[PDB]
């Protein structure tokens, strides 16, 4: 596929790894930050010369934000071979996702911006600044059958519920059949945690596609702690508010329900009760496991229900 080397911190792993994912990477190897980063290269140049030469290895992803120091150096050693750091990753998780003019602007802008410094610390600068300037130009200029949007935290299992669907391009939208109607899923962007502030436009621009669907599916992790599981949609609700999102019809999945070992019915009630409470019209609260294929005719089902209140 495309294969990545990722360094990461071990309290960060979990969630680049769904990262890296997410923007259409396998990942073949793991390794942590490098205690005592290398000056030129930050990662060890041994190991940077290893990855140069390993044709199984396409890409390289650091997952903190580089100096450009390090781009200048890591991309001299790969040699067309790719390096992401976490800024460059998060904006092409974006790039995948997004299917609007103006998303796609502001994540070209964002690019744009990040290469400044790597140029800077190398006309061509004239070069950048000019295209810059003319996207910021024309973004303010444009600032005066039924399809279901998953949307939900990274680490949710959106990827893991959309394929289970689809039975499985970019931006990813698949019509499928349910009994006599066919339904258009469309993968959203999800919430991300820690968004740098130089990406902060292009991720509530590329999220902000989600109203264009007839109805959302919000996925959550049914592993969360109820403070956290609170805490989740809370914020989850929030977003959404925040970027437009009203009167769409919510489905709710309280997903890994394999995973919870524990209380399913006092975690699914305090879900609905909360989600009525912060959001008009939820269509529905259900508990599935996308990996294990549990309520997966419920889902279908309640899928299906909702595309004929649609229509
Ligand atoms: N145990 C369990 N794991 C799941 C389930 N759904 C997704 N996952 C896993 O959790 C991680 C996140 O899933 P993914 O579908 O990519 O989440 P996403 O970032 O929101 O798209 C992946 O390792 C999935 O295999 C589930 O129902 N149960
Ligand atoms: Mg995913």
């Amino acid at each position: 596929m495309k294969t990545a080397a990722l360094f990461v911190s071990k309290e960060f792993e979990e969630e680049a790894i769904a990262l890296v994912e997410g923007a259409n990477y396998k990942v073949t190897s793991i390794y942590k930050l490098p205690k005592s980063p290398n000056v030129k290269f930050y990662i060890q140049y041994d190991k940077l010369q290893q990855i140069k030469n390993d044709e199984e290895i396409s890409t390289l992803i650091i997952f903190e934000q580089l100096k450009p120091r390090h781009f200048i150096n890591i991309r001299r050693e790969l040699k067309g071979k790719e390096v992401l750091d976490k800024i460059l990753l998060l904006l092409e998780i974006f790039a995948l996702h997004a299917g609007s003019k103006e998303a796609k602007m502001q994540i070209e802008l964002a690019r744009l911006k990040y290469e400044l410094p790597i140029i800077k610390e190398t006309s061509t600068i004239k070069f950048y600044k000019r295209r810059i300037n003319k996207l910021m130009k024309e973004l303010e200029s444009i600032k005066i059958i039924p399809s279901i949007g998953i949307v939900g935290y990274t680490n949710s299992g959106k990827t893991s519920l959309f394929n289970s669907l689809t039975g499985l391009m970019s931006p990813k939208r698949y019509a499928i059949p349910i009994n006599n109607r066919k339904i258009m899923l469309v993968d959203t962007v999800g919430f991300i945690r820690g968004i740098p502030p130089q990406i902060v436009d292009a991720f509530f621009v590329t999220l902000s596609e989600a109203k264009y669907s007839d109805a959302l599916i919000l996925v959550i992790d049914s592993t969360f702690s109820e403070n956290l599981l609170i805490e989740t949609l809370q914020s989850s609700f929030e977003i959404l508010r925040e970027i437009g999102v009203s009167g769409k019809p919510i489905l709710v999945t309280l997903n890994k329900i394999d995973k919870i070992n524990g209380d399913l019915y006092k975690k699914l009630d305090l879900v609905e009760k909360l989600s009525k409470e912060l959001y008009s019209p939820i269509f529905d609260v259900i508990p599935i496991s996308a990996l294990k294929r549990t309520n997966l005719e419920l889902l279908r089902d309640k899928i299906y229900q909702l595309a004929t209140q649609l229509s």
